[PDB]
């Protein structure tokens, strides 16, 4: 792209995959810790990059948080019109609603005229209640579906950032804190290397699973996620990266 | 101040006040939105330093939800459905609208998250848990409601009313619908749809309740709903004051 070679940003993009291991870097210019347009051009890209991976059916895993919404609001309708079923990747996490992938999903699949599948397992069930209503002919079928996900799109956050956001109990936040949690994704809390230190308890797709999805695509972007970002890489994901130049140059410095 | 017409239905409705924009909105569609920018403004005033606003889907609260501006007076906002499904289409629901509202809003919003096609043992551990209990707490303490009102029937068929709960609706000669409430001509309470969140009873410890609901079709409706005293605001149209008021 000419566009990118002017910018430089074809260089950063191959720094960045190479520095990180990443099946490709996909950077917007700009901070979004800075600028809020740059948020909406990282939903942009990441709106591309998901439909040059789709095939002719499609079930999408998607998480919540802001920056997987801006790629909801920047969504639309596929000119191939391939079938496409968008669902959350876990249960809420103990978002706010605004923030959840339920509502994430929801608004995903109205941008893409797709259809839709929600989860309702409310993080706070007793042990007995969570036993009924995960045999729910509903709550399975929905579990199943995401089972089957085709392509998972997902945000990065830093772990305090992310504890904070959450309603994230006191004996939580200890172990987060003990452990040297640095990123956060999908309800998993990752030290520096890259290991998983602390777990939320949820339902839906697990870390093994990402393993069985063939197209994952994490959007997260920002100087102040630079390290979050570097620490969820350590480790092979087999995942292209959307992201922006505050995060991917303060990562390489 | 009221105009007569204003002041008449206040009267005869026995209203804490009435608004009543131009037109029909069963035969100009745009009215409807008229209403919506009517019904936001007088939100506003009646808002206080804290707000928590309880609200109802349906098509003319979606139309309040698409005029809501923020509050240049940067006033607290959380917005709650006031009930949990009344077995509306997405479009329709509570929750839909109350997102809706909050967004335009720039305020807060939290949603119940009730029946679907979940069983009544699962349905009743979802209500016992902490943040559907949250919620529930947070309509309970609601400072304003904004609710819609329909004609029985066209309500009736537009949820997914079982054939039983059809038969009775008719059988008790219900005439108007609000929050999940069917009504007769003396506004009784003749049958309801169970659900969780705000109940009939709940209504009076409201501070301010703002009804928006006109068009010709619900006079006969909006007549009857008020036949007893809501101590509510009503914003509707010149369709449904004239013909409720015989003055057209
Ligand atoms: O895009 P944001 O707002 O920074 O939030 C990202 C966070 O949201 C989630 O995707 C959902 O909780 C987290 O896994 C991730 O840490
Ligand atoms: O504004 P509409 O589309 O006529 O719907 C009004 C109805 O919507 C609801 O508010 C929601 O179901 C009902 O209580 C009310 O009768």
């Amino acid at each position: 792209s000419n566009a990118k070679d002017v910018l430089g940003l074809t260089l950063l993009e191959k720094t960045l995959k190479e520095r990180l291991n990443l099946k490709d870097a996909i950077i917007v210019s700009g901070d979004s810790d800075q600028s809020p347009w740059v948020k909406k051009e990282m939903g942009r890209a990441a709106v591309a990059c998901m439909k040059k991976r789709f095939s002719g059916k499609n079930i999408v895993a998607v998480t919540g948080g802001t920056t997987i919404e801006a790629v909801a609001e920047m969504m639309t309708p596929d000119s191939k019109n391939r079938e496409l079923l968008f669902v959350p990747a876990r249960g809420g996490l103990g978002e706010d609603v605004k923030n959840q992938a339920n509502t994430i999903c929801a608004h995903m699949a109205e941008k893409a005229s797709g259809t839709y599948r929600l989860l309702f397992v409310p993080g706070q069930l007793s042990q007995g209640a969570y036993s009924s209503i995960i045999e729910e002919p509903s709550v399975k079928e929905v579990l199943n579906t995401i089972k089957s996900a085709s392509m998972l799109v997902h945000g990065i956050g830093e772990a305090k950032t992310m504890a904070q956001r959450r309603n994230t109990p006191l004996e939580d936040l200890k172990k987060i804190d003990d452990n040297d949690a640095v990123t956060e994704a999908f309800g998993y809390y990752f030290n520096a290397d890259g290991e998983v230190v602390h777990k939320v308890h949820s339902v839906g797709m697990q870390l093994d699973d990402i393993d069985a999805i063939p197209d994952i695509i994490a959007v997260a972007g920002g100087s102040s996620k630079a390290e979050a970002i570097e620490a969820y890489f350590k480790k092979p994901r087999n995942t292209v990266l959307v992201t922006d130049e505050g995060a991917a140059k303060k990562l390489l410095r």
